[PDB]
């Protein structure tokens, strides 16, 4: 077929009951997850593309940089709280990866605060067990597909995208397959 098991993407030999319709996985440590976003525009890419009543989740990951990776797996869980992601997710990208100048639970809230969410308000949230629930859910994700790396992304917990075997010449041409096989794994 076009769309062959194993090639454009994996099956999970263990699906995954009650998973979000299309689930990314990403880390701001991640050099492929900042190609993705800040280059690519994958999840974007994604969304436009999905079938109607489709929806998209979005979570941080802790297995990679240490004791700031889990302080940036809280900040996503305030940002998805507050629903700021789309004001900070750029700034933590380059804060990590092209600045470097995030290097502490201060620093990411400084991110925060210059995106224009109030200190006081950043800090209730980061404090609470709306939070701490959103966290879990992070965590609990991953673990139900046992992720070891990203960027990763599954449709209804039971298809794995596998962009590996995909022709990477042309940046859109990628994108727009990449866009076209999660909306035909999503009609699966």
């Amino acid at each position: 077929a076009q769309y062959e098991d194993g090639k454009q993407y994996t099956t999970l030999e263990k699906p995954v009951a009650g998973a979000p319709q299309v689930l990314e996985f990403f880390s701001f440590f991640c050099p492929h997850c900042y190609q993705f976003e800040e280059v690519l525009h994958i999840s974007d890419n994604v969304k436009k593309k999905l079938p109607e009543g489709v929806k998209m989740t979005k979570y941080h990951v802790n297995f990679m940089g240490g004791d700031l990776g889990k302080d940036l797996t809280q900040a996503w869980a305030v940002a998805m709280a507050l629903g700021v992601e789309d004001k900070v997710t750029v700034p933590l990208f380059e804060g990590v990866q092209k600045t470097q100048t995030i290097r502490s639970a201060s620093d990411i809230r400084d991110v925060f605060i210059n995106a224009g969410i109030k200190g006081e308000e950043y800090d209730a949230a980061w404090n609470s067990f709306v939070v701490k629930s959103l966290v879990a859910q992070q965590e609990k994700a991953a673990a139900d597909v046992q992720l070891r790396g990203v960027p990763a992304m599954f449709v209804n917990g039971k298809y794995q995208l596998n962009p590996q075997g995909m022709d990477t010449s042309n940046m859109d041409v990628f994108v727009q397959q990449y866009a076209d096989t999660v909306k035909y794994l999503s009609e699966k």
